[PDB]
């Protein structure tokens, strides 16, 4: 699943950078240029989204009450329930990923770094399984890079 593979590379690298500050030096494989451009886009748009939505993000994080792996595993059902309905737009997708980065920072703060990769996998899974049709129409990560280009 090329779209899952590419989406996971971008989302897991962003969530790891945000939580730990470390940069992945490993090559990204197929559609690497677009993946690197999408990750660069997330660094700029994602930082500002977390600052802009800080109050609601703090509130949503507190209600989810994530403290371990078992709490992370139960997030997939929550994301599927909220993200499946309503109109999709790039704003909604970047804010889903930016909230994932906000939760990843919380996971590092509580010394649960081992939960960051399962969280990135769970976000990617919900994005691709619920929005593949819309992502095909919008040209996937090429569409994402173009939409937020400045
Ligand atoms: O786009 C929507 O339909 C939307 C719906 C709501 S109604 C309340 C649902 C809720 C969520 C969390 C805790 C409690 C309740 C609130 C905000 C919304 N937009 S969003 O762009 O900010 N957003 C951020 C939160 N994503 C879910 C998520 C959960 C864990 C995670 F690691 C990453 C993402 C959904 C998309």
């Amino acid at each position: 699943d090329e779209l899952y593979r590419q989406s996971l590379e971008i989302i897991s690298r962003y969530l790891r950078e945000q939580a730990t500050g470390a940069k992945d030096t490993k090559p990204m494989g197929r559609s690497g240029a677009t993946s690197r451009k999408a990750l660069e886009t997330l660094r700029r748009v994602g930082d500002g989204v977390q600052r802009n939505h800080e109050t609601a993000f703090q509130g949503m994080l507190r209600k989810l009450d994530i403290k371990n792996e078992d709490d992370v595993k139960s997030l997939s059902r929550v994301m599927i329930h909220v993200f499946s309905d309503g109109v999709t737009n790039w704003g909604r997708i970047v804010t889903l990923i930016s909230f994932g980065a906000f939760v990843a920072k919380h996971l590092k703060t509580i010394n649960q770094e081992s939960c960051i990769e399962p969280l990135a996998e769970s976000i990617t899974d919900v994005l691709v399984r619920t929005k593949r049709d819309w992502l095909v129409k919008q040209r996937g990560w090429d569409g994402f890079v173009e939409f937020f280009h400045v």
